């Protein structure tokens, strides 16, 4: 009787399904998949990309690119939302590439930096090659490409180091505020009394106050059902979009149910 | 006309002064100098060092090992309070002589690889030797050794990784509540307005909240002065040492003229 | 049409078939699988370990180190044949739960800090959990634990940093000089022209020449086979077992068909 | 009697003498100071730049860059020739401030990331910023940016990660073979019997045959006048330069002198 196999990391259909570039606004497109946000903004000086989905995307997101007239050197910067395998996987394979630079927080740094390894929820179950941060995130601090400021908003919980950026964009001139906001979720995860962990439950009640107060027009998550988000329907596909008072208000509700079981 | 020389961070004469291995509790050693505290835990499985000092204790304090029965492989693991030149400075060299392993929380583990250059207030101007953090900290973790258990307590300003110490020690059997609080000052920072850390005023004031009701009823600092210790009278160095309370009401006071004459 | 699912790293039974603690030398001792290699080797100031096998192995190695008296902090350092994932699997959750430190040469420790990942010949295909090497070791350096020295002798080819390593133990006091050698291998690899690694071939012809000169009574290989090794039979497992010379000899002679019907 | 004060890495005057860019090639130029070289490459597609020289020169190299119409973003790729503070000083700023990669042998790379700390020879004596490297190369790699092909020439010696790289460019549309070799130099180096590089003596000669081959029309080294540069004259400063023979020459006869009064 040996020990078990080795057991990869399998996601639904939906999550690697391949999309043509979809537009939000004057700057800002998306060119992951059907269920999973990738997002370009493209500048005078270059572009930045938060978030690339799985590890195996890092072909289709440079094809996108190319669909924008973005060569791969053109990219300047990789933002992240939080460093899971689902959202930072291609960002080594990325970098290379692309010549780009990756910045994000202490956290996503050392979580980035071990491949997502040792989790503090999920172990080593759901790895992906590891990639190191090369310019450091404070709680506020505003990023500038090509005039385009990007501001990073802290908000601990479905990570240490999970993090919302917000930035003004156009619609045919008119300004527009655009939020990036991570998961609110906890699946599977013990919230009481948790060693890895000692203040979860106080650092998600502060997030949701976070998210509630965040410059927003439009709001977008990682995970497009989360924020009513429709990718396929492509002229549409904001046309349900929660508000982020909406989208914190869920979180909580969910949140707190599972708490309450939890004790059970 | 040429480019400048490089200088070196010269400290005062009292922080190089070696001395013998003063006691703390039943298990709690300072064995520093007299202006640099460092502290040694001796437990049935091996011993605990929390800060280490300038760069060029590396073998004073192996000597005060020594003293006590503590061989180099007797050192399991190393805790720090903030990762600056004059209190993580041999961490690096410790490692490779001792074998043990250092424990960080982020911040101070992504400033510690980098030997505290790009310092967010110093620039380059005080480095030293890159180490790296074997163990992630978070908030309210205990780290037990030998039985003896350490509660981290998050109080960033000094450094975004500051972090306090508590433990639970004995006198002659009857137990004490030993606290290692990091500094709470701000030597030439700006406060309002910083680009780099532009949350600074508020993790400042919760950190004084912070240290308020730690669970303590001995505090010791990295700057034994800043707590009232003077390590050189030996067994009277106690006597004028001040509380969580009181330390912490004169750093806000500091803190709160300095920012005063910051808007002049 | 979506993108393909990531498949996992699925090998052999008999790679993940656990067995007890065999007998080499008076202080050397199998604790691996049947067919690979974990070396334990006892000493009066702790134990040393040379390489893990797969990942999911870390549990039955801290088995039957506890089945040889060996406690968690009695293991003082771990060495390395090679950082692929057959055989520095556990290395980053061994460090985790030990406290040791590991010991290998710059090649081996960028491809160890990488999880395996981006390699020369496997891309992505073949990763394991992140781990940072704590001491770097040049060709030829004396790594001593306990009064037993090991030797390191560089044999680039199978990987840049592949090792072995040399050292002298006793059978009921009679001295033996035992050999761990490295994979002489290149199993589907681009042996001419290769971009990613230009002088492959020069790199494998030095190591086969180096792996005869090597002093050795009693030659053992990361995978047993290759060595002519049969862990399964206990007493008489290395009956059968080859010289460096033999070893070395099948190498070259498998290298060079290998390097034939390329060209056709 | 405290303990002893830092000092700093005090160089001559001559390593910080700026000058302005001279000419070497149709594309190649030194933009360091007198003493010191720093290449600037400048293609179609972006600027390379091997060697920074001196911690404090990163403004300097800067503004050299704009004089050639380089902006910050503009430049690709750092390589360097090894990684000690008056050649690798400024690496770890100017990734911060144009977003450039540095690729870097392993030897070098985990060098570059202890910012030059625990250096075989010289210790902690001399240090700078720590810096990590982004792309791996091996012996005989070839190196592509804008058409102009970088080849990577392994001469280990002065250091572990010693490299030496070459390239063609023009002079006026005709061809010429440059090439950019490492010290060979050994100052106070302990050559017999080291422990920390205990096959120094068998680097150091192949180093010499490999300087001897390498396909050179004009050579350049990190310190100028080792290959008999005189930056400062300007229009003639090539006209003493030396031959890759016989600085190779010149070389082992002075490691040769060295290696005998060593015995002595
Ligand atoms: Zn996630
Ligand atoms: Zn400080
Ligand atoms: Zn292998
Ligand atoms: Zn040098």
């Amino acid at each position: 009787a040996p020990l078990p196999q080795l057991r990869a990391y399998t996601v639904d259909a939906s999550w690697l399904q391949p999309m043509a570039p979809l537009q939000v606004a004057d700057h800002t497109w998306q060119i992951g998949t059907e269920d999973l946000t990738a997002l370009l903004v493209q500048t005078a000086e270059g572009a930045v990309l938060l978030d690339g989905g799985m590890p195996q995307m890092a072909g289709h997101l440079l094809d996108n690119m190319k669909l924008r007239g973005v060569a791969p050197q053109d990219l300047r910067l990789i933002l992240l939302s939080h460093a899971h395998a689902d959202h930072a996987g291609p960002v080594a394979e990325l970098k290379r590439r692309t010549g780009a630079h990756v910045a994000a927080n202490a956290e996503t740094a050392v979580l980035l930096a071990r491949g997502g390894s040792n989790d503090l929820h999920f172990g080593d179950g759901i790895t992906y090659p590891p990639a190191s941060a090369d310019r450091i995130i404070m709680d506020g601090e505003v990023v500038t490409v090509g005039g385009i400021a990007f501001t990073a908003h802290f908000m601990p919980g479905h990570t240490p180091g999970s993090t919302a950026w917000t930035w003004t964009d156009t619609r045919d001139g008119k300004p527009v505020r655009i939020a990036y906001a991570d998961s609110l979720s906890a699946p599977g995860y013990q919230l009481k009394g948790n060693p890895r962990y000692p203040r979860l439950i106080e650092d998600y009640k502060r997030s949701f106050a976070t998210v509630r107060a965040l410059p927003c027009d439009l709001l977008l998550t990682p995970h497009p059902g989360a924020s009513n988000w429709n990718y396929a329907v492509g002229s549409k596909a904001s046309a349900e979009a929660l508000t982020c008072n909406a989208y914190a208000d869920a979180a909580e509700k969910k949140f707190d149910a599972q708490l309450a079981r939890e004790t059970a």
